[PDB]
């Protein structure tokens, strides 16, 4: 599809797309942390 990333998926700052349940786990997965903010902790 033309969207950026999938339906499950979180969209990284840098525009990489990551499994949505990868959000605030411990692991820095997008590379620049915005997966892992105290602002997305928060959202679970
Ligand atoms: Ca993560």
């Amino acid at each position: 599809g033309s969207h950026s990333c999938s339906s499950t998926q979180f969209k990284c700052n840098s525009g990489r797309c990551i499994p949505e349940h990868w959000t605030c786990d411990g692991d820095n997965d997008c590379g620049d942390y915005s997966d892992e903010t105290h602002a997305n902790c928060t959202n679970q």
